[PDB]
């Protein structure tokens, strides 16, 4: 059957991105970003009371779907990438974003774009590609024939300081935070290349969940009415670098 | 709990729209386009036993998505909006495409986009809107403050022959079909403005589905192997107006 989450209680499993997770070290932490604002909306639009639980550090985006398959969330909020994969063992909200990839480089990297890396103008092991993201089955199924080959990052910081180093070459990132890096936070850092991989951003569930219809009813609600809209431009719609 | 639709025979409801569902005479009927190739897709990888049942000639969109939810059909696959209303009637898979709607006018016609219509500068017998579409409930909501004061339409055939007669001035429609109609169809019609709506195209099912799972990690798979690109391509790109 189904029923409504007011009254109820949810630990919801959050993943730090700015600017959808933000988390500030202040003298404890807190927590902002348009995640925050979403869970606001939900919270006193549906009833229930938010537990949110910031995903330990260098957890993988893959580890907290894990991590609520195996008991530890009851949703998770995020930049969360839905794939066939993640299907197979969790269920997933209507969207609340469309996706898709960017190649990020260092800015006068010789690069023109994805045949750049089809065709073997930079050593897979110059690739880096963050463990445990979409962007590692796209590798693995579209650039490598499914041969592990890239310069594997455990973070986005390591995919920076690699990429500032010239330890690597080339990374891939969803295009809502790699135009936020890139026009915020490194202006030598640089986007090239089409979009690829369009994909979708969802709340990730358990499977069969009796509050399935009420969070998908909201978040269309929120689709419909601009404030999905109004949430990305007041995160995103900004650029520092000039 | 949950199944696979390996051996299980679907009742498929569709329902004509050019190019996703295209119905032919010679007495019989014949069906091709996009959806009718995206059941063959499915039903390779899937194994289901395809009963393929076009809706009768007057129905709806939300009246397909109402005789689903009276049992009449165990999926419908097309041109289907997902929304909030209807999402607490039925289920959605994951989005087989995204959406938006524009305004359709005659070439020539003075409109620069959503504002004309909002500020009043066309009679409101003079907008028509296709009954039982997801562009009423916007038109109620954005449009009309709830009153369905429009011109109604009982389809699109009757949208395009209103709007070359010259009965009304505008109409919406979404953007894949329109499209495809103003380039290939009708040369005088045109599209203006900005899109508006943006939402998504799924599969309807049933509430709480045994086989939710299946069919979403199918999707998926199509989404990701680019199978989804080819089938927009294929009945999409054409343009046979000068
Ligand atoms: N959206 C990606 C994470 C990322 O690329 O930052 C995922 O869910 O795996
Ligand atoms: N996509 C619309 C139908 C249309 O506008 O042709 C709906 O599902 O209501
Ligand atoms: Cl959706
Ligand atoms: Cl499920
Ligand atoms: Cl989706
Ligand atoms: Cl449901």
């Amino acid at each position: 059957g189904s029923a409504r989450l007011k009254g109820i209680t949810l630990r919801i499993g959050v993943i730090e991105s700015v600017p959808f997770t933000i988390v500030a070290n202040v003298i404890t932490t807190k927590l902002t970003g348009y995640v925050l604002d979403l869970i606001e909306y939900l919270r006193d639009k549906m009833g229930f009371v938010a537990d949110v639980q910031l995903a330990p550090p260098n957890t993988s985006y893959t580890g907290l779907v894990l991590a609520l398959a195996n008991g530890d969330y009851d949703i998770a909020i995020g930049d969360i990438t839905v794939t066939s994969a993640r299907r197979e063992i969790v269920a997933f909200s209507n969207s609340i974003s469309d996706n898709s990839m960017r190649i990020l480089m260092r800015k006068g990297t010789l690069i023109d774009g994805m045949d750049d890396l089809k065709n073997g103008k930079i050593p897979y092991n110059r690739i880096g590609i963050r463990i445990g993201t979409a962007g590692e089955d796209y590798y693995l199924r579209e650039i490598s024939g499914g041969s592990r080959n890239f310069y594997p990052l455990k973070s986005r910081q390591e995919m920076y300081d690699s990429l500032l180093a010239g330890i690597i070459d080339v990374s891939f990132m969803d295009i809502g935070t790699a135009e936020y890096v890139t026009n915020n936070i490194y202006c030598n850092l640089t986007l090239v290349g089409e979009d690829f991989d369009k994909s979708t951003f969802g709340i990730v569930t358990p499977k069969e969940w009796l509050y399935a219809k009420d969070l998908d009813v909201n978040i269309l609600s929120l689709r419909e009415t601009g404030i999905l809209d109004n949430l990305k431009k007041k995160w995103f719609q900004t650029k520092a670098c000039p």
